[PDB]
């Protein structure tokens, strides 16, 4: 079976995915924390871009038409960029950067690097990224330029996939929109410069597509004894943490639902008595939990707890006391 | 004018809403505030609940139909939830609470409580939501009991509004969904009890209702000089901080940019430097920013700065270096 094969099998076993395709409960949070990722990296993590939410009754139209509404509440001024999460009945996370023709190359370039930069900085090995710019002849009539960023999912003949378009549409959108709105969307320049309509650099990742993309990319088979693992980035792990007690014995149950509780004020945690630990630890590695937190005998009298690293598997026993920030400052976020 | 076209007309000035309606920069956070909250107190705080995300292709019965994969996967037993956002093209925050029939009355009322509590630990004052129970006029066909929290909108006529209906819909729905799909749905008891179709407590929640309704309620005019003021829980508001360097001097703005961007790493921060002081926190307090940071020429030598509180106006003056801390303690989430 193939890469692919193998990880759609794990994601149906364990719940990321639903043959229906639903996502299950571990989809749902891989999911939401990509889009969490995408929102802080690209919208508030930038003082030059602002989100928007708009309505698809029957989706990057409802940015430009909003436009000019964005730049008089937001008070915002080229070059700066309006973010959404489209509903394409596929989810898709797109941006439209509006700058001044001028630098529209310029721009563009930058979205490209950065872009691919975030994708790096999750996890995902650059050496199954790489960048697949269109010719004239795929070049859509209104985009000038078109890079589409490709992971290496594993398909069959051709093994790259899209994983999000990072086009230069130049001033096409808002052109139209106020021939056929009759309102004027230029932003004609008063200093130090001529007059102009905004070029637009828009950025577009499918949200499957990226989630596919990381699933793939985190899976791994490590020695002998083989252990599958999801060496998935702390911010997107569905589950960031596991309070596992050593045993259904009734005196640790009630302090590792206490720690367990702690906990999820803060992560989503995962807590299991079933069975032993080593198979446990197998369970949350499949998943790719960060940390596992466990809790034994030793802790009623000792006070403290063991935490054991998913990557390594290497185990440091601390006081429970501190085990939320010593989490903290290792799942980020 | 009402305080509904008031508050109206305050949403569409500042970029809650647009007319079209679309959300703006900041109903966008306000609105994905009130989603993580909701999942927060639903999912990740509740070891019974578990998410999932079904396609609607053209809501509830993506779960029902999921019930038995999320049984599996999720190693969940009854009494336990399901949970969703589901596009109902407005979005809807619902779950299913599958629970022995025997509990069905007591667990429906402690959803009852519990979801309205939940509203009243945001901000919305108590005296601005009540329950009305539907009589067997309304109660739907599968439905024995229905009870739909209302929130005080001030419409004209009567200004109670649905904000959130819990529903007993008792085994209607996985009787017909295995009736229909040919597959036993049946938690047939084997312990202390006999055979039975899992009873569901539904509650949903209309996302649009919920955030028309925390809108509305955090609205406020206090003077002499009034000042108009959204009284926003802080984790609903959409922008937590506000750096308000003194005034444009080149010499605040490169540590207040700085101090911006620390903080734009954990919240979203806006950066205003345009004008007057009072102006930039009359305009912060229009929008239920809870704290305000203003680095004056006085900062450039004892490294402090000026935080504001939005209600009390209260102003202490501390460390720039405790700032984060100081702001998470009281920002929550
Ligand atoms: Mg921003
Ligand atoms: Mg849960």
């Amino acid at each position: 079976a193939s890469i692919i094969d193998t990880v759609a099998n794990l994601a149906k076993r364990r719940g990321f995915v639903y043959q229906s395709w639903d996502y299950g409960p571990l989809g749902v949070e891989l999911k939401e924390n990509i889009k969490r990722q995408w929102w802080k990296s690209m919208v508030t993590a930038r003082e030059d871009v602002v989100g928007i939410d708009t309505s698809i009754i029957l989706t990057a139209q409802g940015i430009f038409t909003n436009f000019a509404n964005v730049v008089t509440t937001a008070r915002k001024k080229p070059p700066f960029g309006i973010a959404q999460t489209g509903k394409s009945e596929f989810e898709q996370m797109e941006m439209e950067f509006f700058v001044e023709p001028s630098t529209a190359k310029e721009w563009h370039q930058y979205w490209i690097d950065t872009r691919l930069q975030w994708y790096v900085d999750l996890g995902i090995d650059r050496d199954n990224l790489r960048l697949y710019e269109h010719p004239p002849e795929k070049l859509s009539h209104y985009a000038e330029r078109t890079v589409d960023i490709e992971y290496k999912y594993g398909f069959a003949g051709d093994p790259w996939g899209e994983l999000e378009g990072i086009a230069n549409r130049t001033d096409f959108d808002l052109s139209t929109h106020s021939k056929h709105s009759g309102v004027d969307l230029s932003y004609y320049d008063q200093a130090t410069d001529t007059r102009y309509v905004p070029y637009v650099i828009e950025p577009a990742a499918g949200l499957t597509r990226s989630l596919m993309a990381f699933l793939i990319d985190a899976y791994s088979e490590d020695e002998v004894d083989k252990r599958t693992v999801l060496r998935f980035d702390p911010r997107l792990a569905p589950v960031k943490v596991a309070v596992l007690p050593l045993s259904r014995h009734a005196d640790l149950s009630p302090k590792a639902r206490d720690l367990a509780a702690e906990l999820r004020q803060h992560w989503n945690v995962e807590f299991d008595d079933a069975g032993a630990i080593g198979r446990r630890y197998r369970r949350q590695d499949e998943v790719g939990t960060p940390y596992c937190v466990t809790v034994d005998f030793d802790s009623l009298e000792d006070n403290a707890v063991t935490v054991r690293e998913r990557d390594s598997m290497a185990q440091e026993r601390i006081s429970i006391d501190q085990v939320t920030d010593y989490l903290a400052v290792r799942l980020k976020g």
